[PDB]
């Protein structure tokens, strides 16, 4: 994206500033955005079609169009900043595929929904509020959560308590299947296997 005003204005402004192919499409192959984004009118209307929102370097200070965001599914981010919960509930409700390799975050409500989600890939992210988040992210429930880079995971210990997390999932927990992926390390197919029953 370029800026954040109206759909028509903004989308022509993406064709000019970003220099790209929008066509009110599900598939918006963009590359960046400015922190001061206000109302996302593009989202608001393009909602109908919204699916493949592709960014690379963006920031989000205000997001009034939550009801607009309410149709997103494929978030193909790369690098971004999130600060205040003004749309996380809507995107989280309608989302499924949070592909967002690098993402800065802090809100309890936001993380609760967007993490409680079906599938999310966060190989780099910023979260540290274990006190709440550790459980509060609907941990026990959640299906596919990849949180490879982040103070929280780094605090458990990203290369020692990882295999422990999964062994404990398969052995002890009901729902949750992919508690960070990485736990495999070659041992989930040996310790976890012997622990299940061979």
């Amino acid at each position: 994206m370029a800026k954040a005003t109206t759909i028509k204005d903004a989308i022509r402004i993406f064709e000019e500033r970003k220099s790209v192919v929008a066509t009110e499409a599900e598939k918006v192959e963009l590359h960046g955005m400015i922190p001061p984004i206000e109302k996302m009118d593009a989202t608001l209307s393009t909602l109908k079609a919204c699916k493949h929102l592709a960014l690379s370097t963006n920031n989000i200070e205000k997001i009034s169009s939550l009801s607009g965001m309410e149709n997103l599914r494929i978030l193909s981010l790369g690098r971004n900043l999130i600060k205040k919960i003004e749309n996380l509930d809507a995107v989280a409700d309608t989302l499924e595929e949070l592909w967002i390799s690098y993402n800065q975050i802090a809100s309890l409500s936001g993380i609760e929904k967007l993490v409680n989600l079906r599938v999310l890939y966060m190989s780099n992210n910023k979260i540290t509020n274990w006190g709440e988040i550790d459980k509060l992210a609907a941990l026990d429930k959640l299906e596919d959560l990849l949180l490879a880079g982040n103070p929280l995971y780094n605090d458990y210990k990203e290369n020692n308590a990882t295999s422990e997390y999964r062994i404990e999932v398969v052995k002890r927990l009901p729902n949750l299947k992919k508690l960070d992926g990485m736990p495999v390390d070659v041992d989930e197919r040996e310790q976890a296997n012997v622990a299940r029953g061979g």
